[PDB]
């Protein structure tokens, strides 16, 4: 090894890995042309779709990123913070007196449903959850270790995700046609936000495949996402160790707001409650979902005295430079509060679990906002203490949250 950067050699190609926030430096800051995502992400492509995102050349692709950047810009978020907000406090409502829940079923549950109702509208989410719920696990279920480089693959799995696309996309065909037919009906989600994009050089629109799979992809990055951190967030403020040194610092700002933005929520509130922030952030840090990102290497490039080739696949784990302690201070150990000042730092690219560049992750507040708000309503709801201790990270799988008794138990305020 180096320390900072490492080759191997495996199957076929050679994944060179960068930890510092040094190294970090040629893979979140070159461009399209000198690297590129299109052969490490070329798993998603059939189950997303064809032309979608990493599906699309580059001209076709730049744009749909562009329209899913202006769908959860900070206007339409604020927008949704109403559907988010209700969602909450309607699924944490049904809850007991007092009984136990596995916080990441929970909260996978949960997300879900307000994932319907941002990205594919009321009429996907009032009328057939249960069926694109099932229509989406399908396409999850084809991805395999094996997808990864073969996803075409004949094997039964692929067949079944190739087959519930095509029906997902003949879902939204007559949602579409519907509104097609009625343009005055004004209209709050994503799926909107797409029916009206429109490329350079052509005005027909996107098609009701390109949209479906558009839509699809930001279903997959939060039920990837989203759905653990959020778990993570509560099991790491719970465990005992840290609900002394911790707890009453947070319920204190719930106090502290409740009394000035009101009994009700809406996202001012929620973007300064800059504890919790930090509290979620922190749970990112040490356990962020996604393990590592990749790019081929184009334009080659030396770090120091290291040589990285074309044809490389350039890596970063979020979970390896984000453990340096040259860079985190008590790094084994759940500091919320590490961040009052860390995030005054001047350094580019020391916090990674968002990534960073040209390429940084469109959902971000998206998943702070809808987070934020899981807490913000379950600490004023309940009373919430870990059984057992801190669950243990699951690699047995493609998505990496807590070990699956990862649950707490909950007494009513
Ligand atoms: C805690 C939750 C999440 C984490 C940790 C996360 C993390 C990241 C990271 C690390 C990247 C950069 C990946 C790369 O370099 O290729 C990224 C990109 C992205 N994320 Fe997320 N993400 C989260 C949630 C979401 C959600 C909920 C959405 C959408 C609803 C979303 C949409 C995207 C998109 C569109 C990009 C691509 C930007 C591009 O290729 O130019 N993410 N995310
Ligand atoms: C492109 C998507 C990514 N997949 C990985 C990845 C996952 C598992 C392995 C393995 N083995 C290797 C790489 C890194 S980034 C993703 O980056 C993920 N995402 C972003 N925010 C949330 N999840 C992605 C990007 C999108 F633009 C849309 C959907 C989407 F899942």
């Amino acid at each position: 090894k180096y320390g900072d950067i490492f080759t191997m050699k495996v199957f076929g190609q050679r994944l060179t890995f960068l930890v510092g926030p040094d190294a970090h430096v040629p893979f979140f800051s070159q461009g399209d042309a000198e690297l590129s995502q299109d052969e490490p992400y070329q798993f998603s492509v059939p189950i997303f779709g064809p032309n979608v995102v990493y599906g699309a050349d580059l001209a076709h692709r730049n744009q749909q990123l562009k329209f899913i950047a202006a769908s959860l810009s900070t206007k339409a978020l604020q927008s949704y913070v109403p559907l988010i907000v209700k969602e909450a406090e309607d699924f944490f409502a049904k809850w007991d007196k007092s009984g136990t829940v596995d916080i990441r079923d929970a909260l996978a549950e949960l997300i879900i449903l307000t994932a319907s109702r941002c990205l594919m509208g009321k009429e996907i989410r009032e009328n057939l959850f249960t069926e694109v719920a099932k229509l989406y696990q399908t396409l999850d279920e084809g991805l395999l270790p094996i997808s990864v480089f073969f996803p075409y693959l004949p094997i039964p799995a692929h067949k079944r995700r190739d087959e519930a696309r095509l029906a997902m996309v003949r879902m939204f065909k007559k949602i579409i046609d519907e509104r097609r037919a009625n343009p005055e009906v004004k209209h709050n989600d994503c799926l909107q936000v797409f029916m009206d994009a429109r490329y350079r050089g052509e005005e027909q629109a996107l098609n009701d495949e390109e949209i479906t799979g558009l839509m699809i992809a930001l279903l997959f990055a939060g039920q990837h996402t989203s759905s653990v951190t959020g778990s993570w967030t509560g099991l790491l403020l719970f465990e005992a160790n840290n609900k002394k040194k911790f707890l009453p610092g947070v319920l204190e700002e719930q106090e502290e707001i409740r009394k000035e933005f009101g009994d009700e929520l809406t996202m001012e509130a929620l973007n300064k409650m800059d504890k919790l922030h930090r509290c979620v952030k922190e749970a990112l840090r040490m356990y962020p979902p996604l393990l590592f990102v990749m790019r081929k290497v184009i334009k080659p490039f030396s770090y120091k005295d290291y040589y990285v080739p074309e044809g490389d696949t350039v890596f970063v784990s979020p979970a390896l430079s984000m453990r340096v302690e040259e860079v985190f201070p008590n790094a084994d150990q759940y500091n919320p509060e590490r961040f009052v000042e860390e995030d005054k730092q001047a350094q580019k690219y020391r916090f990674v679990g968002f990534g960073a560049g040209r390429h940084g992750c469109m959902g971000e507040n998206f998943a702070y906002l809808q987070i934020k708000t899981i807490w913000s309503v379950l600490l004023r709801n309940f009373d919430i203490e870990l059984v057992g201790e801190l669950p243990k990270p699951d690699y047995t799988a493609m998505v990496v949250g807590p070990a699956h008794p990862c649950l707490l138990r909950y007494t009513r305020k």
